[PDB]
């Protein structure tokens, strides 16, 4: 059905001084827009095998599917958790979810923080919702696995870790990373999701 | 256009002592029926959530997709990789080819059988063709993530190594089943795979 | 120091018409022997490797020991998490726990058997407890990779849906088996296993 | 045993202008020593849980093993395959065995480029020797799982595609990256790992 790369929300340079804006241009213009190519050429070769009933095709087609598949997904939620108006911390229904299921909205960013600075390799870190169970939830996914795709928690916010996302400022130093990003956190956007889980 | 369960070239009891007529009946007419009808099921929602654009959909139903998919590409190839009239050893220049890339056919039956026992859980040991290197292969693979989608390679003789293969009849026992299984291997089939592969 | 198979808790036959005897037998005496064995087997070559620094060799034993090492955790806890004497539903406040976590019993078993149903292969369902959240979960694992081992929960009732573990009885019908293990749950040891994770 | 940081072969401006000297300094320095540092923290921990037969514990540090002893393995490996006298081609035996099994050093370039610019988020690409078939392969390895503790093969010349390994320089353009390293490839210590490969 075509994918394309979607605008960003707000200028290369608005989330600034935590993610540099030589970093937002490249991580949007080529690492984005990458995914979203990839994603179109490899759903189209999987048009063909599938109207072939060539199932070795298909199969071999999963990897670049799903990489450049979930790259789209998890790229584009990410763009939309942050903002330059952003920081500070959620209020109303989001914010008494965080106290309830992780104690204190400092422990959620401690947990959260844990779990995106765990990741060996690339991948992301997630706050989700847990739709079964009515609560939050925090999960971290290799490569660019998307969080529902593979958990079907539904994504509220995603920490990007892969080393694209944060090496030309921070080089090597991920938690340095981790910490400024908390700064341009769009909680209006997680607001927006955590309440769409909701009937 | 669908998959379809192919019929068994073969008695179910053509096989005895060798692999047992409730084995074959089951692995036949129970596993790979489902695996055959799940693939279509899966392939059915894969085609409408292509249709959709919706990528999550997608990236679900992999899962299902590549061991169904596999369960029939499999088990298609396993079917006429045996045979009663199967045993011994195959002639001409498959020989010649397992002389030449494993040192002689008592080296090459090691080796897979090496690899087939070597399977932690579920899986399967194949002899494959490597189409680039222009020689044969063993790999072996876990559940039923088919041979040539996973790796490329050609398959030329599969080793089913699930418990249903082998345990009504053989318990706990795979070595024994492994040293069965050489006495109705249809290597006439698998010689037809290989002359396939060079050109 | 060792690793030592334990003593199954009741008669081979106890468990019937749930469980038959000869999969009570093959499972504890062939099965879960090979795996404490192996275990041991490659903790001696694991000690060697380390004591040498030979960390290609430790890498190469983490197969093996996950494996069976998981092997010997599952299956220690699954002989008692079934009992001649099980069946039913717990008591008390892990009745009180299922209830708040999951709405009611039933649903829970309904969870529990969606997660082992939906094993693709070999592997576990595994009801757990979070002891950073404080409420139960439910998990599945492939292979014998571990609970507690592989993501921190602490085991509370496992169901294997390996095949050796119901296919002489139930054949490929998984769910009859599924079925048929309720009435055989342990629930005391289960109550035992929840009440150690609160303090 | 002790794992420590082995000193850099040469300056970390030695490969310029092929890698710079921040990546390579970086590189050693920074990514390389915590390779390490981490390794020798995971295998105390191994130690203790060893001796205290906890089985569960050291099933959950077999992921940092893995992750920093690979580390340690590869770029240990890397460092001698690189060098400012490098580039050209191999002489003698080893570039008879090239021509023998992948057609020419050209051909052997693009195929061992075409696995290294496949890696689909961190790994690297490999050219190994298999001592089971005595010839030359390619292989592919995910994040760190260093090659002979995962596949067997002994390793001849590594190509880390990490980002770390070029992105301050070569930004995204990873294919960059790879035509460039060809120029600091040590031949020499390629040949002396093919050359212990054979009796
Ligand atoms: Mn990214
Ligand atoms: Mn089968
Ligand atoms: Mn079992
Ligand atoms: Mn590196």
């Amino acid at each position: 059905m075509k994918h394309s790369l979607p605008d960003l929300p707000y200028d290369y340079g608005a989330l600034e001084p935590h993610i540099n804006a030589q970093i937002m241009q490249l991580h949007h213009s080529k690492h984005h827009a990458a995914y979203v190519n990839n994603l179109n050429v490899t759903e189209e070769k999987y048009q063909e095998a599938l109207a072939k009933g060539d199932v070795t095709a298909q199969i071999a087609l999963q990897p670049a599917l799903k990489f450049n598949g979930g790259g789209h997904i998890n790229h584009s939620i990410f763009w939309t958790n942050l903002s330059p108006n952003g920081g500070g911390e959620p209020k109303g229904e989001l914010l008494e979810a965080i106290k309830r299921d992780f104690g204190s909205f400092d422990k959620f960013k401690e947990k959260l923080t844990a779990a995106s600075v765990g990741v060996q390799g690339s991948g992301w870190g997630w706050l989700g919702f847990n739709k079964e169970r009515g609560h939050l939830q925090i999960a971290a996914c290799p490569n660019q696995d998307p969080l529902q795709g593979t958990t079907g928690l539904i994504p509220l916010l995603g920490i990007d870790v892969w080393e694209h996302a944060y090496y030309l400022q921070y080089k090597n130093v991920r938690p340095d990373y981790l910490k400024a990003i908390w700064n341009v956190i769009n909680w209006e956007n997680v607001t927006e999701r955590y309440m769409a889980c909701k009937k």
